[PDB]
């Protein structure tokens, strides 16, 4: 299983850009426990957001994240070049387990 | 002046899509007072959020509100052709004023 996002999605250079992300109530609706990860083709994963909202260290607050009812989201501000990029979700979905998303393809314009 | 808000969003029918109001620390950012309301073009307005994430009797419960920092994010699920239309966002802003943004077009695939 999989989480729901949209294959594409685009924003304006220094505007912004939201991701959907969608599951159940066993998942993103039963916990506040969504990351979200930005991938560069090649490269590594990096960690955006955790715990539905909380930016890691290093991470500018330009990348905010929210949920609601069984979906999460990522809006990702002032937008750069180097924005586009893959961006993958993930929850705790009960257990030891997490569910990820198919990840949403982001075009910068 | 106005809160931000894309012009445009879209999601597949069935599915889900989320779109942003950005505001300022003196509105979205200040307060738990954002509501969201749905236009078809043409006809009468109708208030889908207020309170950030409080539904009006009546509207379901696929709609859905959040917010993180100036942000806020309006979830529609299970998307019907009937969503399609315009969505804007309204915060307070201190003394008996409240500000809008200038509202997304969404497209239902």
């Amino acid at each position: 299983s999989a989480l729901t996002q949209p294959p594409s999605a685009s924003g304006s250079l220094g505007q912004s850009v939201t991701i959907s992300c969608t599951g159940t109530s066993s998942d993103v609706g039963g916990y506040n426990y969504v990351s979200w990860y930005q991938q560069h083709a090649g490269k590594a994963p990096k960690v955006i957001i955790y715990e539905v909202n909380k930016r890691p260290s290093g991470v500018p607050d330009r990348f905010s994240g929210s949920k609601s009812g069984n979906t999460a989201s990522l809006t990702v501000s002032g937008l750069q070049a180097e924005d586009e990029a893959d961006y993958y979700c993930s929850s705790y979905e009960g257990s030891d387990n997490f569910v990820f998303g198919t990840g949403t393809k982001v075009t910068v314009l």
